[PDB]
C-alpha cells in the first residue's frame, strides 16, 4: 500500500481472476454502483453481489492483501479446473450478470449496460439478387483475432472484413435458392468501457488441444476507432485511452498472471502481482507486453470523453452505513476465528 | 445554455434570493446526483418538494431556455413576497434540504445531506472560581458570520470563537454554586465538505426599529484556511476551503437585485447568474467587487473543502437520472407544452 493501492492474496490456483478483479475495482463508476446494491437481506455465503461488495470494500480500505475465498465460493469456482474451463470474459460475465440483475428495480439499474454494452449489426447481402438480412446485436466484450495480425488496427480491419459466401458455401436465400453472398459485421456504437480479449489461445487440431500463441501483437495507448463506426459523431469521436493490460507469461494455466493499470487514467502505471503492487514504467505496462512468452491477452480501453465519469472519485461516503456495518462485523468474526 | 453551457432561471415574481440558492444547490453536483436517486415515483406531482426539485435540477441540466419555478414554490407554499420577507436565505435552504433528506431515509443515498453540509461544534460555559462546566454538542449546516466592525472573514471567525466574560451584573447562574464569574464560547470540532456562510448584513437598528442592510466593506478570500479555528487539526486533511459561490444583493430591501456568482467546476472560471441571463465574468467581478464599501455585495458564501472538491463537483450526466424519472418529467413537459 506504498502506492495507495493494495493487492489480492494468492489463494489457490485462480489464474486470471485477481487480474480481472483489480480491473473491475478500478472501474470506479461500477464500484460505486456495486456499493448501492441492496444486499442487506442476502445470504452472506451464497450471494455473489455481496461477495463483490466485500472484496471491493476490502480493496478500498485494507492495508493488507485482500482475500477472495468467499467470492470464489459464491459462484462455485473453487477448483483450478473451473478456471481451466472458462475464458476470462466468461468469468467477467458471471460477475457482471449477477451484479446487473441485483440492481434491477433500484436507483442504479442499467449501470452495467451503460458502462460495457455496445451495438453492432451482422449482415448477409446477396450479390446477384435483392435480398439482405441485418441483425442488430449487443456486445459487452469483443474477441479480437491476433494470429497473422500485427496490431489492434489490423485486428479491427479483420473483424469487419467482408466474408464471401460462394462455391460450396453459398447462402440459402430462401425463395431465391442457393445464392452467392457477402457476410460481415459493423459497429454501431462503442461503450464507455471497452473490454477487448485477444485470441491467443487457439485450437491446434493436431494435438486436439489449445495452444497459446506468443506472437508479437502491438496495441496503442491511444486507440482511434471512428473509422470502424457505421456513422461517426463529431463532438464525441471514438477515441480510447488504455486503462488495463492483463498479462500472462508462459504457455499454460501454470503460468504467471499479472495486470497493469493506470487507475486514474493519467498514464501513471502500476503492476498488480497478487499481493505486490508496485509502480512501473509505461513501457513495461505496454510495449513489453507486445510478445514475440510474456504478453497481453485482454485490454481495457475507456472512451476519452467518458474518462472523468467512469473514473469519478469513489470514497467512503459512497458506502451505506448498513453495508459498512455488516462488512465490519464480518471481519471481526473472521479475526475471532 | 448557449454561450456558457449553463442555463438560467426565469424571473417569475419576487422570489428574491431563491434563484441564487437554486443555482448554488444545483452545482453541488454530489447533492444533485443524490436528488436524482430519490424514490419519488409515487409522489404527488404538485405537493412534493423532492419531486419539485428533481424537476428544476432536470430542467437546469437539459433545458436551453430559462427554467420556471412555480411548481417548486407552490410545493413548499412560498407563493407570495411575504413568505420571502419572513425568512433568511438559510431558512429556505433548510426547507429544501430537510425535505430531500427525509425523502432519502431508508434508501441507497440516506445521509447525503449531513455528509455534505453538517459540521460539529461545542458550546460551553466555564466557571472561573469553581469547578463547574457545561458543554453542549450541536450540529450545524450553516454559519452566520458577524460583519459589523469586521474587515474580512478571518476577523469574523476570530469573533465567532471569542471568549465572552460573564461577570459583574452578568454572572452565570451556577445552580448550587450561586452566581459565578464565567466565560462562555464556541469551538468548532469539524467543518463540512460544503460550507455555507451567511453574512449578517441585515441588522436590527435600534432607532428606526427595523432591520437595515449594512453595506460595510467586508473582504473574503478565494482560498480560506480554517485550521486555526478547529479544536484539533488533522495533518492528513487540512481545513482549507475553496470559494464556490457568492450570493449578492444591491438595494436596501427585498425589492432589490439578487444575483449569484459561481465557478461551477471549482477551477476559478466564474459565471454570473442573473435569473435568465448567465454570462462569463472575471474573478474580480465575482470576488473583490462584491466586497461592498449602489453596487451589489455578498450576503452568502459557499466554500468547498479542497480535499473534497473533486468529490462534491464530480461529473453528473444524463445517465445519472433514472429512466422512470426522465419519462415522468418528459410526460410533464409535454402536458405543459400542450398548455
Ligand atoms: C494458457 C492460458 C489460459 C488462460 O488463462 N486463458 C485466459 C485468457 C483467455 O481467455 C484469452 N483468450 C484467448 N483466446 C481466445 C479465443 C477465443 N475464440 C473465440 O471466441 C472464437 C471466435 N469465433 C466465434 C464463433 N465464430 C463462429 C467464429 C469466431 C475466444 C476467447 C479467447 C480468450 O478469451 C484464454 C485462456 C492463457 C492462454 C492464452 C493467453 C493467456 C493465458
Ligand atoms: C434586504 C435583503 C433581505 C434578504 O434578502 N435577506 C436574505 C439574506 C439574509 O438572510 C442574510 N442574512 C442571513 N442571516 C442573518 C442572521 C442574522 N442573525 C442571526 O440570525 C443570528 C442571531 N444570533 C446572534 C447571536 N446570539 C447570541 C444568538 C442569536 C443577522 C443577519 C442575517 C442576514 O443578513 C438577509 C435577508 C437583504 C438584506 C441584507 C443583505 C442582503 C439582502
Amino acid at each position: 500500500k506504498h502506492t495507495g493501492y493494495v493487492g489480492l492474496k494468492n489463494q489457490g490456483a485462480t489464474c486470471y481472476m485477481n487480474s480481472l478483479l483489480q480491473t473491475l475495482f478500478f472501474t470506479n463508476q461500477l464500484r460505486k454502483a456495486v456499493y448501492m446494491m441492496p444486499t442487506e437481506g442476502d445470504d452472506s455465503s451464497k450471494s455473489v453481489p455481496l461477495a463483490l461488495q466485500r472484496v471491493f470494500y476490502e480493496l478500498q480500505h485494507s492495508d493488507k492483501p485482500v482475500g477472495t475465498k468467499k467470492l470464489t465460493k459464491s459462484f462455485g469456482w473453487e477448483t483450478l479446473d473451473s478456471f481451466m474451463q472458462h475464458d476470462v470474459q466468461e468469468l467477467c460475465r458471471v460477475l457482471l450478470d449477477n451484479v446487473e440483475n441485483k440492481m434491477k428495480g433500484t436507483c442504479v439499474e442499467g449501470t452495467i449496460p451503460k458502462l460495457f454494452r455496445g451495438k453492432m449489426v451482422s449482415y448477409i447481402q446477396c450479390k446477384e439478387v435483392d435480398y439482405r438480412s441485418d441483425r442488430r446485436e449487443d456486445y459487452y466484450d469483443i474477441q479480437l483475432s491476433i494470429k497473422g495480425k500485427k496490431n489492434i488496427f489490423e485486428s479491427f480491419v479483420d473483424y469487419v472484413a467482408v466474408e464471401q459466401l460462394d462455391g460450396d458455401n453459398k447462402y440459402d436465400a430462401g425463395e431465391h435458392g442457393l445464392q452467392e453472398a457477402e457476410k460481415g459485421v459493423k459497429f454501431l456504437t462503442l461503450p464507455p468501457v471497452l473490454h477487448l480479449q485477444l485470441m491467443r489461445f487457439m485450437y491446434d487440431p493436431q494435438t486436439d488441444q489449445n495452444i497459446k500463441i506468443n506472437d508479437r501483437f502491438e496495441f496503442p495507448e491511444q486507440l482511434p476507432l471512428d473509422e470502424f463506426l457505421q456513422k461517426t459523431d463529431p463532438k464525441d469521436p471514438a477515441n480510447y485511452i488504455l486503462h488495463a493490460v492483463l498479462v500472462h507469461s508462459g504457455d499454460n494455466h501454470g503460468g504467471h498472471y499479472v495486470v497493469y493499470l493506470n487507475p486514474k487514467g493519467d498514464g501513471k502505471w502500476c503492476k498488480f502481482d497478487d499481493d505486490v503492487v508496485s509502480r512501473c514504467t509505461k513501457e513495461e505496462a505496454i510495449e513489453h507486453n507486445y510478445g514475440g512468452c510474456t504478453n497481453a491477452y485482454m485490454l481495457v480501453y475507456i472512451r476519452e470523453s467518458k474518462l472523468s465519469e467512469v473514473l469519478q472519485a469513489v470514497t467512503d461516503h459512497d458506502i451505506p452505513q448498513q453495508l459498512v456495518e455488516r462488512l465490519q462485523e464480518e471481519k471481526r468474526i473472521e479475526a475471532q476465528k
